[PDB]
C-alpha cells in the first residue's frame, strides 16, 4: 500500500530481498568518517589530528554499520554537540524526506531529539527501507530524497524524468553516498542541507567545482579549524562525485549495483564486494580473484601513500600559519601579499585532503581522480608553505627545515588518555616533507 514504511509489510510480497535487507584484521584499508573524526584514525593518518582540531573528535563505534537498523544514541550526542537539529536524520530514516516537508525550516533548526520524538517508536531505529528506493506500486528505483538529491540534479541541469534504469542503479546512491553542506544562520542553528553540485554536470562533480561553491557560501562555515583560527566548510563520503567523475569503473558502464549489490536476484545485503571469493568482479573480470585483490591493494596503498604526503604538506602550511599569528601577537609585521595567497592556496589544499580522505573506498572508486586530486593538494601547499616560509624569514622568524608539528597539542582531555604522538617521531619523505611529531 501507498505510504507504508514497514519493510515487514513489503517483505510479505518479497520475502528474499527483506531475509537479505536485515542481515548485517583486515588487509584493505579505509579513510576517516568525515561526520565522525576518531582517535584511531588520528594514530593512522597523524597528521588529522592538527588539521580537524576544531571538528570533534570520538571513539570508534566498532558496530553493525548495515542499511537496515541504525542506533541513535551516538547520532543524539552529536547533534547536541554541533546543534544540527534533523540534519544527521537526513539520510538515516525513511521518515526524513517527510519530516522535512512537514516541519520545514523547523526540520532543521529544532534540536534533534525533538525531531526524532516525531518518528513512530515501532521504526525509531529504521535506517534505510525499501520505501527510500522502490515505487510500492511497481518497484520500479525512485528518488526518495527530493529536498537534497531532485534538488541537487536541477544543479545538474539533470530531467529526473528522463533518467534510465541504468542511471538510476546509481542515483538512488546517490541519494546518501554523496558530499553535503549545512547552511547555519547568525544563531549556529542549521538553516538547510545541501549537495554542493552547482556549477557541475552528470559525470564531471569535480572537486574544483565543489571548492568554488564551499568557498563561495559563508552559511557553510560550519566549524573554526582550531590551528589555524580559520572559519572552514567540510566534505564528507563523495561517493558518486569521485565514482561517476569519469572513472575507469563508470567508463565500463558499472553502476554501484554491479558491486554492491550483485545478481545471483539483486543482493540486498551491503556486503564488502571483496568478499565471497570476488563474486561480483568475476561477473566481468577474467583474472584470478587474487590478481584482482592484489590490485585493490596496490591502488590503496598509493591512495594512502598519497594522503600522508598531502596530509603532512597540508599540516605543515597550517602549523606555519600558526606561527605567523603568534608572531603577529608579538607585534611582528607578517606580509600581507604573502598571506593572502597562501592562505588561498592552504584551502585549495585543504578541501581535496578531505575530499580523498572522507571518500572510504581509498581510492578504488576512481584511482586516476584521486592521485590528480591529492597531487594537487601536495603542489598548492607547496607554495602556500614557500610563501610562509619567506614571510616568517621576513618576520626574523627562521622555519625549520624539519617542522615540529607538535601533534600532542591538538589532543582533547579525552583523547590525550588514549593516543600519543611520539615527539621524537619524524616524517622525511622523498619528495620534500619534512615533518616532527
Ligand atoms: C540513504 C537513505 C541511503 C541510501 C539510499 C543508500 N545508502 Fe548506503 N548507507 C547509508 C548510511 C547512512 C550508511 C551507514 C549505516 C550505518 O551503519 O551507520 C550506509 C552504509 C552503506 C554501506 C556500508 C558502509 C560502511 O560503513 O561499512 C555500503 C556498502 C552502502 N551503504 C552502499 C549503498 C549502495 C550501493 C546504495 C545504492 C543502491 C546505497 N548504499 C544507498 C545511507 C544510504
Ligand atoms: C547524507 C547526505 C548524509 C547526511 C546528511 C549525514 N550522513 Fe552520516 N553517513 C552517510 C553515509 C552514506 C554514510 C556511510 C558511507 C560512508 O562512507 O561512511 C554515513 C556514515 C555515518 C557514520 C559512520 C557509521 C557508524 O559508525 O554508524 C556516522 C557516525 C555518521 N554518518 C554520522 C553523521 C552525523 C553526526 C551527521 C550529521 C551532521 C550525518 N552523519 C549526516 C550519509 C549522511
Ligand atoms: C536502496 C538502497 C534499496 C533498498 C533500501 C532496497 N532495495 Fe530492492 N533494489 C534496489 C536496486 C538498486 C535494485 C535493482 C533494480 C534494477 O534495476 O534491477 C533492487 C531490486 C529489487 C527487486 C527486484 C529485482 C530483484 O532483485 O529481485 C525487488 C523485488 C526488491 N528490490 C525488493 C526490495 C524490498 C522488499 C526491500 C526492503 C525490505 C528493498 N528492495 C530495499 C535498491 C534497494
Ligand atoms: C566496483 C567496480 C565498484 C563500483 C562500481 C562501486 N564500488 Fe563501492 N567499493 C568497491 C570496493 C571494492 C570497495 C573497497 C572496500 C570494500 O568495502 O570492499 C568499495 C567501498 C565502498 C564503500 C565503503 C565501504 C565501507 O566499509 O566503508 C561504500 C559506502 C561504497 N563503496 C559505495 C559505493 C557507491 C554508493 C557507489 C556508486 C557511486 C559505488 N560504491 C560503486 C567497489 C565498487
Ligand atoms: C563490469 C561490469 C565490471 C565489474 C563488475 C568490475 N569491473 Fe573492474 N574493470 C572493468 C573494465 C571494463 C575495466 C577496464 C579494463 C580494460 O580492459 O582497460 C576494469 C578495470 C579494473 C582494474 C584495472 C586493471 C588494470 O589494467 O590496471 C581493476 C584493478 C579492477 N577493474 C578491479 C575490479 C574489482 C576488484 C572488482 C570488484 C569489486 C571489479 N573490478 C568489478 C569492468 C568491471
Amino acid at each position: 500500500p501507498d505510504g507504508e514504511v514497514d519493510p515487514a509489510v513489503w517483505g510479505k510480497a518479497y520475502p528474499t530481498e527483506y531475509e537479505m535487507w536485515k542481515k548485517t584484521k583486515s588487509k584493505y584499508k579505509r579513510g576517516f568518517d568525515a561526520d565522525h573524526v576518531t582517535y584511531d584514525k588520528l594514530s593512522e593518518f597523524p597528521y588529522m589530528a592538527l588539521l580537524f582540531n576544531g571538528w570533534g573528535f570520538g571513539i570508534a563505534y566498532n558496530e553493525p554499520r548495515g542499511h537496515a537498523n541504525m542506533v541513535r544514541d551516538q547520532l543524539e550526542i552529536d547533534s547536541a554537540r554541533l546543534k544540527s537539529g534533523g540534519v544527521c536524520l537526513t539520510c538515516k530514516t525513511p521518515y526524513a524526506p517527510k519530516l522535512e516537508k512537514e516541519m520545514g525550516i523547523d526540520y532543521f533548526k529544532t534540536p534533534f531529539k525533538d525531531v526524532l520524538a516525531k518518528i513512530p517508536e515501532k521504526h525509531k531505529t529504521l535506517g534505510v527501507a525499501c520505501i527510500d528506493c522502490h515505487d510500492n506500486k511497481d518497484m520500479s528505483l525512485r528518488i526518495s530524497r527530493g529536498f537534497t538529491l531532485g534538488e541537487a540534479l536541477k544543479k545538474l541541469g539533470v530531467d529526473q524524468a528522463k533518467l534510465s534504469r541504468q542511471e538510476m542503479r546509481s542515483l538512488v546512491c546517490a541519494q546518501c553516498h554523496v558530499t553535503y553542506n549545512i547552511p547555519k544562520d547568525a544563531d549556529k542553528k542549521s538553516i538547510g542541507v545541501y549537495f554542493p553540485w552547482q556549477g557541475s554536470k552528470m559525470g564531471n562533480i569535480s572537486v574544483e567545482n565543489i571548492i568554488k561553491q564551499i568557498r563561495s557560501d559563508a552559511s557553510v562555515g560550519e566549524w573554526t579549524q582550531t590551528v589555524t583560527g580559520f572559519k572552514l566548510g567540510f566534505i564528507r563520503h563523495p561517493e558518486y562525485e569521485l565514482f561517476s567523475n569519469n572513472s575507469v569503473h563508470w567508463k565500463a558502464g558499472a553502476a554501484c549495483t554491479d558491486c554492491h549489490m550483485p545478481y545471483t536476484v539483486s543482493d540486498h545485503r551491503v556486503m564488502s564486494p571483496l568478499k565471497n571469493d570476488m563474486k561480483a568482479c568475476i561477473q566481468c573480470h577474467t583474472e584470478k580473484p587474487e590478481w584482482l585483490r592484489d590490485q585493490v591493494i596496490a591502488i590503496q596503498d598509493r591512495t594512502v601513500s598519497l594522503m600522508l604526503r598531502s596530509g603532512y604538506a597540508t599540516a605543515t602550511v597550517a602549523k606555519l600559519f600558526e606561527k605567523a599569528h603568534a608572531a603577529q601577537a608579538q607585534g611582528k609585521q607578517i606580509d600581507k601579499a604573502l598571506y593572502d595567497r597562501a592562505k588561498d592556496l592552504y584551502e585549495e589544499a585543504f578541501y581535496r585532503c578531505v575530499f580523498i580522505g572522507a571518500e572510504n573506498s581509498v581510492g578504488f572508486h576512481n584511482p586516476t581522480e584521486a592521485m590528480r586530486v591529492l597531487g594537487d593538494a601536495t603542489a598548492f601547499a607547496t607554495k602556500a608553505e614557500a610563501l610562509l616560509r619567506q614571510a616568517l624569514a621576513k618576520a626574523g622568524v627562521d622555519v625549520p627545515l624539519t617542522v615540529n608539528l607538535e601533534l600532542n597539542k591538538y589532543l582533547d582531555q579525552r583523547g590525550e588518555k588514549k593516543l600519543t604522538f611520539d615527539p621524537k617521531v619524524e616524517i622525511k619523505d622523498p619528495y620534500g616533507v619534512q615533518v616532527r611529531f
